[PDB]
DNA sequence: ATGGTAGGGGAAGGATCG
DNA sequence: CGATCCTTCCCCTAC
């Protein structure tokens, strides 16, 4: 009969623009080659391989590429007798559309489906795979949003006393809607329950009668919480269908392994006939959810496909040598690596090559690569762009690779040839998805934007995992160049490139465009060795699976939906209803500390998850506050609740035996799963035991995510009062444990009193114990007077002490850490030597990314014989031994001349060339818009404009941009003074490495001398009563005059 | 659309004091 | 009236 759902994916052309750069062209003079070939044509894309030619929408006999499709275009590629009975089959993501009977009446639906969606109904749709490895989409009808509204106050403002009003005044509203989207709505279209229910918020708040209203649309739904009764407050409006059908059934999940089995009336669920097919799937199903079940036995992926890839491109324009514009027709998109792993073997299964003009690739790479045991490479030759990216777009819709991965492919490759795809050539994207059309292929930017915060890219049914920022998440460098990530993680150097370079290879032949193929290549291969040492995906799945929440939304849409998602599954499971919404409060105190080197042993404890267990101990929840006294002026103070003054204000928490928190039953509960998980780990196999692991980081990452869920003023669910209360319940806590250490333990009596194990700890000195440092829930106690030998044996019996004697549980303190040497340096920044011999940096430029790695390894140099050498530390205990204040006019001991050394060696590496610039590259994020800046006057700021004027590789909304310092010159203040012109020294030079060394330009030789012996002064101020300019002074005393 | 409060220190520019 | 400070913004840390 033909599809019942058009297909929008090219299956047929006969006409396209042909645009292709005029150096290909051979038999051309070679004069008449520089421009780039632009017009319309009128015949069928084909595509060339291996000296064979064939359509490019042409599937079936002999292909170029793997192909896991069924239908393409109302043909069913499939060998007839092809019905494979599933059974199980697992589930990656779920996608939520609508369906109208009236346009379903043609396919051959059961009865049952036809009247869950007879005017429009809901369906969610769980796509994967099967075990032998079968495509497969399952339908869900049935699921239907809704969401309440508090009777009282509804039947009062709208003048109607039963749900069938209800029901009939919103579908009146709807009708008269502004460019009446659902016309003939009527009340039948609704039900409308009473229910009792209870508002989150507050101990004092109680049941009241709420109606609960079920939606069939999302559309309708959105349009009554956005302007239906704006005065009411709705609750659970925002839930949308997918998370309805995961909660209201217990036991499901958005990720694992289902399995169909008989329903209410001995149902059964029925597959659809191709024709009815909405999927690039082989077998898809209709049925209600109770024709699903979980199958527990099953815990490995299934056969799912990962495609990586890495495109590059060319301009065309009268200067070749620019960056290339995707919005203009004569820069093309030249050539697209992509190759094909498979997920459950983590093996490389295809290689393709796109490229506009055939190629060879180089034989070094064809040795290695073969040598590698990887596959021969197959390379796909186009005559015009356009066939190129349609091959390509087909590709992805005939394998449909479930996973697609690369490098900065959210900023650069997707936008670029979704933006030729869409505004040059004008094609469709609803049906290269998953879906055979009217799906999602959009890609989110920051821009001018103040509500979005992050680039997504989201595809139905296409899991888009970009490992650029999985690296800027998992490690910590200064530029994530994919060369320089690949050195630091693998210690893999491979090949650099620019577009600066790229024409000239293409122009040579299809030898050196061979040599960007095999560029490509490897960058493509780095990405597949990143992505799988780094496994993103078993971990996102993870935390899908623990949250409720689908793989697309765990990885692009935050993490206040998944706390949220858990809390409404908790307090709709106990009586709640979550209503709808849409520098806050007093943060942590860090203890003072008396700076300085401290040479006597250092303790260091911690709390174990101290905001998680305050939540815990002391009740708190959104169900347990008040702020009215007279709420809890029923029962017995302390014993009952508890009272507390938080940011000038009373608050109330009734304690857990009148109501137990939401907050808390989750925490415990996830505390519970994970020791339980953890005590696996042994007793299982790796294989095992790395699931196991990635499920336990996901429990940790949602504990860590409460508070921070419960902090977000005018976000989903916020109550700032909880917050505030656990950060001075925090701080409270501290103080206490300063002051039990202080009170208790003044008198080494005591000490052994307490632990029978001072005796063979007590050193020559007089005894002390005095806390010396603190930051939320740290505290770094003195112990002049006793012997490093077992503190950290004794510390242990200590904090176990103090933890029974003090806190509620599970609040519990330990003994992580004992210090040699430590360097309390300002608030929040110190650096000490562990008891282990390991170094501890914390706060100083040291770890701050934003330096460069001279000042970085000089610093460190020094820092390092401030502890690993015993003259030096000596001469910082004879500098203690005095005031320090007097030494404007005394000298230095003779310890402190290792110093001088290293500084001046400094200079030499400062103005000797030879020297990498690399070595002196500064680093800075570029964090918003640069149009919304208040000084916009910024290092990287001005190399950016620079780099804009340039034509240069424009930094994409959210990285690090590296930058260098020029030294004064003529040219420089002229131009300075020919920019300034034209918009109508500071730190005005900056410039970009790569022009201030192709230029020959020379570095600012004073400036990095200078902040090398700022950090030095920043660093060391601390053993001179912490005075800077004291510290400058005498510093002064390590360099020759000629340089001050 | 959907990520918290503390911090220190560097760059840039205005205000202030003798 | 000229350095000295004093504000503000911005980077990236530590919890
Ligand atoms: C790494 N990190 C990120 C945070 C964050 O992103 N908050 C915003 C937010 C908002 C909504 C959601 Cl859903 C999730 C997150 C934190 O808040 C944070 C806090 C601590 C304090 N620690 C923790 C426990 O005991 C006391 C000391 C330590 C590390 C932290």
């Amino acid at each position: 009969t033909g599809p019942t759902q058009r297909h929008t994916y090219y299956s047929e052309c006969d006409e396209f623009r042909f645009i292709a750069p005029r150096v290909l062209d051979e038999d051309a003079p070679p004069e008449k080659r520089a421009g780039v070939h632009d017009g319309h044509l009128k015949r069928a894309p084909k595509v060339y391989c291996g000296g064979d030619e064939r359509d490019v929408l042409r599937v079936g006999s002999g292909g170029f590429w793997p192909r896991r499709s069924r239908l393409w275009g109302g043909v069913d590629h499939a060998p007839a007798g092809f019905n494979p009975t599933v059974t199980v089959f697992h589930v990656y993501d779920i996608l939520e559309n609508v369906e109208h009977a009236y346009g379903m009446r043609a396919a051959q639906f059961h009865a049952r489906f036809m009247d869950a969606i007879t005017p429009t109904g809901t369906v969610i749709t769980l796509l994967g795979l099967t075990p032998e490895g079968h495509r497969v989409a399952v339908h869900v009808y049935g699921t239907r949003q809704y969401f309440y509204m508090n009777k009282e106050e509804v039947d009062r403002h709208l003048q109607c006393r039963a749900p069938r009003d209800l029901c009939e005044r919103m579908a009146a509203a709807l009708r008269e809607s502004p460019g009446a989207s659902f016309r003939g709505i009527s009340a039948d279209h609704f039900e409308a329950e009473v229910v009792e229910r209870t508002d989150v918020y507050y101990y004092e708040t109680r049941p009241a009668l709420f109606y609960r209203v079920y939606v069939r649309s999302g559309r309708v739904l959105s349009y009554l919480c956005d302007n239906f009764c704006p005065a009411i407050k709705k609750y659970e409006g925002g839930v949308d269908a997918t998370t309805r059908f995961i909660l209201d059934n217990p036991g499901f999940v958005t990720f694992g392994w289902y399995r169909l089995k008989p329903g209410r009336n001995n149902t059964l669920a029925q597959p659809r006939a191709p024709m009815a097919f909405g999927t690039s799937s082989d077998v898809e199903f209709n049925c209600t959810a109770d024709n699903l079940a979980i199958e527990g036995g099953m815990s490995d992926l299934p056969a799912y496909k990962l495609m990586c890839f890495d495109i590059a491109c060319k301009a065309g324009g009268e200067d070749e040598l620019a960056f290339p514009v995707a919005g203009h027709p004569e820069d093309l998109v030249i050539q697209i690596s992509c190759l094909l792993y498979d997920l459950s073997t983590t093996a490389l299964e295809h290689v393709l090559l796109f490229s506009l003009g055939s190629c060879d690739l180089p034989e070094s790479h064809l040795n290695e690569l073969a040598a590698r045991g990887l596959p021969t490479p197959v390379v796909l030759e186009f005559d015009s762009e356009f066939e190129m990216l349609l091959a390509f777009m087909t590709l992805v819709k005939q394998y449909g690779p479930e996973f697609v991965t690369g490098y900065n492919i959210i900023n650069f490759d997707w936008p670029f040839l979704l933006a030729k795809l869409t505004d040059i050539y004008k094609v469709p994207l609803d049906g290269y998805g998953r879906m055979n059309g009217r799906g999602v292929f959009r890609v989110w930017d920051i821009g001018q934007s103040h509500f979005q915060k992050r680039s997504k890219i989201k595809v139905n049914g296409m899991v888009n995992i970009d490992m650029y920022g999985i690296i800027t998440d998992k490690i910590k460098l200064s530029s994530y160049k994919l060369n320089a990530v690949a050195e630091a993680v693998l210690k893999d150097k491979k090949k650099d490139l620019s577009y600066r370079d790229i024409p000239a290879y293409y122009a040579a032949g299809p030898a050196q465009r061979g040599v960007i193929g095999e560029y490509c290549i490897q960058d493509s291969l780095l990405v597949g060795q990143l992505f799988f040492k780094f496994l993103p995906h078993l971990e996102l799945s993870a935390v899908a699976r623990l949250a409720g929440i689908n793989i697309t939304r765990t990885i692009y849409d935050g993490q206040q939906i998944r706390v949220f998602t858990c809390l409404l599954r908790l307090a709709d499971q106990k009586g709640f209803i979550l209503p709808d919404t849409q520098v806050g409060y007093q943060g942590a105190r860090v203890h003072d500390p008396t700076s300085g080197f401290h040479v006597n042993p250092v303790v260091g404890f911690d709390f174990a998850s101290l905001y998680p267990s305050i939540i815990q101990a002391h009740n708190l929840c959104f169900s347990t506050l008040s702020l009215r006294a007279d709420a809890v002026a029923h029962l017995e103070a302390g014993k009952d609740y508890l009272e507390i003054e938080v940011g000038g204000r009373r608050l109330f928490f009734v304690k857990a035996h009148v109501r137990e928190s939401l907050l808390s039953i989750l925490l415990r509960d996830w505390l519970a799963m994970r020791k339980q998980i953890r005590s696996r780990i042994p007793q299982s196999s790796p294989e095992e035991a790395v699931l196991l692991d990635k499920q336990q980081a996901a429990i940790k990452v949602v504990c860590n995510s409460v508070y921070g869920f419960t902090g977000v003023q005018h976000g989903l669910l916020p109550c700032l009062h909880v917050a505030a209360t656990v950060t001075t319940i925090g701080r409270e806590m501290l103080l206490a444990t300063r002051e039990y250490v202080h009170a208790r333990w003044a008198a080494f009596e005591q000490l052994l009193a307490d632990f029978p194990e001072a005796a063979d700890m007590r050193a020559p000195g007089p005894y002390s114990m005095r806390i010396i440092y603190g930051d939320t829930d740290s505290i770094f106690v003195l112990c002049r007077g006793l012997t490093a030998a077992g503190l950290t044996a004794m510390g242990d019996k200590m904090a176990s002490h103090i933890s029974r004697a003090l806190f509620l549980p599970p609040i519990k303190l330990e003994c992580e850490k004992t210090f040699t040497k430590l360097l309390l340096i300002a608030k929040k920044k110190y650096i000490g030597v562990i008891y282990g011999g390991k170094m501890l940096i914390k706060g100083v430029d040291l770890v701050r990314k934003n330096n460069c790695a001279f000042i970085n390894r000089t610093s460190r140099a020094l820092v390092d014989l401030l502890f690993y050498d015993d003259t030096v530390s000596g001469a910082a205990a004879a500098l203690a031994e005095r005031p320090a204040e007097e030494w404007l006019a005394r000298p230095l001991p003779e310890g402190l001349q290792a110093f001088g050394a290293v500084l001046v060696d400094a200079h030499r590496r400062i103005t000797d060339p030879e020297r990498d610039i690399q070595d002196f590259v500064l680093t800075a994020e570029l964090s918003r818009h640069p149009r919304a800046y208040t000084n916009k006057r910024l290092a990287h700021l001005t190399v950016y404009y620079k780099l804009m004027a340039r034509r240069a590789q424009v930094p994409s909304i959210k990285d690090r941009i590296p930058y260098v310092i020029v030294a004064q010159t003529r040219e420089v203040e002229e131009t300075v003074a020919r920019l300034a012109a034209l918009r109508e020294l500071v730190s005005e030079l900056a410039e970009d490495p790569a022009y201030a060394i192709a230029h020959g330009v020379a570095l600012n030789t004073d400036y990095y001398f200078s902040h090398l012996l700022g950090a030095a002064c920043v660093t060391f101020k601390a053993l001179f009563g912490n005075n800077a300019k004291i510290t400058e002074s005498l510093l002064k005393r390590f360099i020759p005059e000629v340089w001050h």
